Order: structure tokens, then C-alpha cells, then sequence
């Protein structure tokens, strides 16, 4: 599959894609407004993620650090970055269907869109001001507004026992937008799309 990832933000990001374990394609470029960058993601890629990083500075042989969604200080992801990060998630050709969506149970850092370029499946959206609106004890320093989990690291925010409940903190992330994933057992806001469909991910969709 094919994912075009654009840059609508008026400040650069620096994109970033892995499955955890490797990066996807190049795994991270910088993107200056209106830049887009396509990368290639091998069929049947379980378990992989696309996020923004803001604040990056490396030097050449690309290490260094961003204030948000930094991954061990590398230009090219090969693991996930720190919180705060808004997510695109997707499985790809899981028994003939793809499944993508979009999270902020690692916090939100950067509005976003994830969309199919291609036929039979709506996109889903997170663009409200979450920054704006956070609350305080989930204010980041280095910009963003983090999860609960992250924060305070209870059994309940981060569901560890595997029962948890809808919070003060997560019904936050869940009213500003509803369809994003707000804690780890939220009911799904997965989409099925067909196996190989190809996508867009723009991050500041409306600005």
C-alpha cells in the first residue's frame, strides 16, 4: 500500500513511520508546509503507525531530539516516539481488509486526517484544539496535551488490568473528537476498508 503523507501544518513537522520493531519505508523525513512525502508499506503490515514530531533539531548524520514524538532521537524511526502524539493506526490485508484509525490514547500533539485514497471506506479526522482546551495536569512542556496513562500511571488510565471505565481524563479527548480512540477499551472507532487500499495522512487538515 501506498500512504501520502502531507504537511498542511503552517510549521514544519517531522513525519515519522514504524511498526514498532522497524521503520516503515525510510521511517521519518522533515516536512515543511505543504510538503508531501510517499512512502510505500509492505502488504499484510500489522500493528503500524504514522505521527507528526514538532521541534526537531538533528545534526547530520541525523540524531538528535524533538519536543514531541521523538523515538530515541533518531531522524528515521525504527520504534514509536514518546507522548504526546496523535496516531494513524492500521493493519493492513488482515483476512481480505484493511483497518486504520486514529488515536489519542498516547495524547495528541498535531490535528490530523486519515483518509483513503482509494474506494469503499470513509476517512476519520481528529482536528479540534486539543492543545488549546487541555487540561492542566495533561499539559506537556514541550507542547501537546498527554494522556492520563502517561501522566499518572494507574492501573485505570492505562487499563493494565484490562477492566477499566471511561475517565474525567479520556471523556476530554473523546468529546473534543469522537472519533478517535480516547482510552484502550473505548468502544472501536475502527474502519474496515478493503484489503490494499491506498491512503492520505494530512496532518492540520483544516489549518
Amino acid at each position: 500500500a501506498t500512504f501520502e503523507i502531507v504537511n498542511r501544518c503552517s510549521y514544519t513537522v517531522w513525519a515519522a513511520a514504524s511498526k514498532g520493531d522497524a521503520a516503515l519505508d525510510a521511517g521519518g523525513r522533515q516536512l515543511n508546509s505543504g510538503e508531501s512525502w510517499t512512502i510505500n508499506v509492505e502488504p499484510g503490515t500489522n500493528g503500524g503507525k504514522i505521527w507528526a514530531r514538532t521541534d526537531c533539531y538533528f545534526d547530520d548524520s541525523g540524531s538528535g531530539i524533538c519536543k514531541t514524538g521523538d523515538c530515541g532521537g533518531l531522524l528515521r524511526c525504527k520504534r514509536f516516539g514518546r507522548p504526546p502524539t496523535t496516531l494513524a493506526e492500521f493493519s493492513l490485508n488482515q483476512y481480505g481488509k484493511d483497518y486504520i484509525d486514529i488515536s489519542n490514547i498516547k495524547g495528541f500533539n498535531v490535528p490530523m486526517n486519515f483518509s483513503p485514497t482509494t474506494r469503499g471506506c470513509r476517512g476519520v479526522r481528529c482536528a479540534a484544539d486539543i492543545v488549546g482546551q487541555c487540561p492542566a495536569k495533561l499539559k506537556a512542556p514541550g507542547g501537546g496535551c498527554n494522556d492520563a496513562c502517561t501522566v499518572f500511571q494507574t492501573s485505570e488510565y492505562c487499563c493494565t488490568t484490562g477492566k477499566c471505565g471511561p475517565t474525567e481524563y479520556s471523556r476530554f479527548f473523546k468529546r473534543l473528537c469522537p472519533d478517535a480512540f480516547s482510552y484502550v477499551l473505548d468502544k472501536p472507532t475502527t474502519v474496515t476498508c478493503p484489503g490494499s487500499s491506498n491512503y492520505r495522512v494530512t496532518f492540520c487538515p483544516t489549518a
